[PDB]
C-alpha cells in the first residue's frame, strides 16, 4: 500500500506455541547483508503461502553499527550498543543481527530458519539458536503464568511496539536477553516467598498488591508509571532448554521508544534506586543486545 | 503382561529420548521406575489429547541384575558395527517420551528426572520433533513403510509370552547429517542413495536401485519373511549447529535390528548404505524395555 509503511509480520502475533531466534555477527562487507535480507522476506511470504495454518511470522533485525551504515545515518534516533546495567550484573553481548521467527508450528519455523541461513550464508557467523516453546498454562519454567499484563489485541500492540510515523513509521525497536533457570534453587523457597518475590500468586496468578509486596518483586521493578502513564512494551518470550541441562526464559520485547525497556533494566538491575529483582535469587541474564527493526518496505527498498 | 504406553503409539509430534548411567545402587531403580510408570498415567489424565506415552528401558548390565538373569536372552551390549563405522555408547538407562505436544513431553522428563534423582548421570537429552510432511531432514518422507496399527504394531514390537511377553527390544542411534554434502548431490543421484524418489516417495525397483542404497540395505527377507521393526525416529537439532535423524526401534526379537545394522555398515556383504555419504551416526546403544507387570514387581 503505497505512501505507508508496513510491519514486519513477527512483532504482533499473539499467543504463538513457538519460536526460533538467531543471533550472529558481521563476517565481511556489510552489503552483503542487503540482499540477504531481500531474500528473506521474500521467503516468509512464500512460507506464509504454503503454510496459512501456521500463522507465521518473522523479523529481521539489527545493531547499532550495521544500522548505521545501512541507514546512513538517518532515523532509529535511540539506538546503541547494549550497555551493560548494574555494573555488569546484566552483561552485555551486542551482535550485528538478529533473526526472530514465530509460528503454530515448530516444523515451519525449522524451515524458515534454514531459508535465513542460506540467504545470510557466510556473511554471518552465528552466535546463539534458541528454539522457544510454550510450556504448560503459559508459565514461565519457574511456575509462574507469563504474559498475563503484556498489551492484548493488534490495536494495542501497535500503539506500544511499532512507530507510526516519519522515516522510521513501522519499525520498531527489539531487546534479546537469555536467562539461566536455576530451578533447584527456586524449589528451596517455599511458594509464599516466590510469591514475594514476583508479585503476583503462584497457582490462581493473581497479583499482590504493590503495598503488600517487597519492592524488589519483579512487578514493582517493571510496572513503571511516568506521572500514571505505563511505560509498556510487547513481550514475546519463551522457555526454552532441556530438562537435564541448561533451560530457562529467552526475554524478547519489542517497542516503538527504547527507552521504556531500558527503564525496567535501569530498575531490575540496582542502577535507579539501589535495589534489584528479586528473581536474580534463581535466575540470572548471560546474553543482550539491542536491535532495530524496519518496516518491511524499508527491507525491500534495500539496495 | 501390558506394554509400556510408548512402544505402540503412532503419529507422535515430538518425542524426547535420556540416555544415562547409573551412578549409585541399581536398587536404587527399581522404585524410581514405579514413581516414574504412575507419573506417565497421571499426565495422560491431565492431557488426554497429547496420546502421550513413555518407556523405560535398561542396559544389558543393569537388566541382568534387575531380572536375576531370567529371560530376555538376546540382551547384549551394543557393539561397534563396520569394525567402528558405527560407533558404541552403551548406557545404563533410556527414558523415551513421545507425544503429539513438546510441552508436556518436557514437563514429563522433568519428571522423570526427580524420580530417578542423583542415581543417575544423564549422558545425552534429545528433542526430537516431526518435520514438515514426516520428511527426515534429507528432505525424503520417513516412515512410510513402518508397521500401521495396533495390531501389526503389537506382532512387530511386543514379545508374545513367556517371562518377558509384553515386553520389547529397544536401539537408539543418534545420526549427524551433513546437508552441504547433500545438497551437492543432484536430486537423481540422493534417489538412488534412499531407494525411493524424493518428492513424491515412491518405491524404485529393487532391480533398478544400487544394492547400496538405504532400502536395499534394510528391507531384508528371509526366505520371504520380512524383518520388520517398529521406528519411532525423530528429526532433531538446530539449522546452525548439529542436526540430524535421532534413529530408535522396537522389536520383539533384536534380531531383526542386528541384521539390519549388519548390511548397513559392510559386515554382511561388504557393502555398505549409500546414505553414509552424508550422514553418519555417533551414538549407539540396545536396552530391554519390561512390561508395566514386569516393572510394578520390581521392588
Ligand atoms: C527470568 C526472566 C523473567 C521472568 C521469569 C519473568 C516473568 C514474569 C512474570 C511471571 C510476570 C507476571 C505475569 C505477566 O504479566 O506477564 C512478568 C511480568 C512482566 N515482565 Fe517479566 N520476567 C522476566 C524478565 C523480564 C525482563 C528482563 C523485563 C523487562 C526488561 C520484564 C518485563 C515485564 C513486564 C513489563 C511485565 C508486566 C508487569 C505488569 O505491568 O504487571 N520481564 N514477568
Ligand atoms: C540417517 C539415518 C537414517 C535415515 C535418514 C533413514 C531414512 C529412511 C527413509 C527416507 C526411509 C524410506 C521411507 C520409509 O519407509 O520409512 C527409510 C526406511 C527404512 N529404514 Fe531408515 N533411515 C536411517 C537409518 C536407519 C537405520 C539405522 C535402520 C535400521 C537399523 C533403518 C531401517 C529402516 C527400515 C526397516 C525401513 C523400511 C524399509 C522398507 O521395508 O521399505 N533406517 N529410512
Ligand atoms: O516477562 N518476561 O517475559
Ligand atoms: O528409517 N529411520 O527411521
Ligand atoms: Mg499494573
Ligand atoms: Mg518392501
Amino acid at each position: 500500500p503505497l505512501g505507508m509503511s508496513q510491519v514486519q509480520s513477527g512483532i504482533l502475533p499473539e499467543h504463538c506455541r513457538a519460536a526460533i531466534w538467531i543471533e550472529a555477527n558481521l563476517k565481511g562487507d556489510v552489503n552483503a547483508l542487503r540482499e540477504a535480507s531481500k531474500i528473506f522476506v521474500d521467503n516468509v511470504a512464500t512460507f506464509q503461502a504454503k503454510f496459512p495454518d501456521a500463522k507465521l511470522g518473522a523479523v529481521v533485525a539489527f545493531g547499532n553499527n550495521v544500522w548505521r551504515q545501512l541507514s546512513g545515518g538517518e532515523g532509529a534516533d535511540e539506538l546503541k550498543d547494549f550497555p551493560v546495567y548494574g555494573k555488569g550484573l546484566a552483561p552485555s553481548t551486542q551482535y550485528d543481527l538478529l533473526i526472530h521467527i514465530l509460528s503454530a508450528r515448530h516444523e515451519v519455523n525449522f524451515s524458515v530458519a534454514q531459508a535465513a541461513l542460506a540467504a545470510f550464508g557466510d556473511a554471518i557467523d552465528v552466535k546463539e539458536e534458541i528454539h522457544g516453546f510454550r510450556w504448560v498454562e503459559e508459565r514461565d519454567l519457574s511456575g509462574f503464568v507469563a504474559g498475563t499484563e503484556n498489551p492484548a489485541g493488534e490495536e494495542t500492540r501497535r500503539e506500544v511496539a511499532v512507530i507510526k510515523d516519519g522515516v522510521d513509521a513501522g519499525g520498531s525497536y527489539v531487546f534479546v536477553q537469555r536467562w539461566e533457570h536455576n530451578l533447584k534453587q527456586l524449589n528451596r523457597m517455599s511458594v509464599p516467598d516466590q510469591e514475594m518475590m514476583i508479585g503476583r500468586t503462584k497457582d490462581a496468578n493473581e497479583e499482590i498488591d504493590g503495598d503488600e509486596r517487597p519492592v524488589t518483586s519483579h512487578l514493582s521493578r517493571v510496572d513503571l508509571k511516568e506521572d500514571g502513564k505505563g511505560l509498556k512494551i510487547v513481550r514475546q518470550s519463551l522457555p526454552y532448554g532441556t530438562a537435564s541441562g541448561t533451560h530457562g526464559l529467552y526475554f524478547c520485547a519489542y517497542c516503538a521508544r527504547l527507552y521504556n525497556i531500558e527503564q525496567q533494566l535501569l530498575s531490575m538491575f540496582g542502577d535507579t534506586d539501589g535495589k534489584r529483582d528479586a528473581m536474580l535469587r534463581f535466575t540470572k541474564p548471560v546474553t543482550g543486545g539491542y536491535y532495530f527493526a524496519p518496516s518491511l518496505e524499508r527491507i525491500q527498498a534495500l539496495g
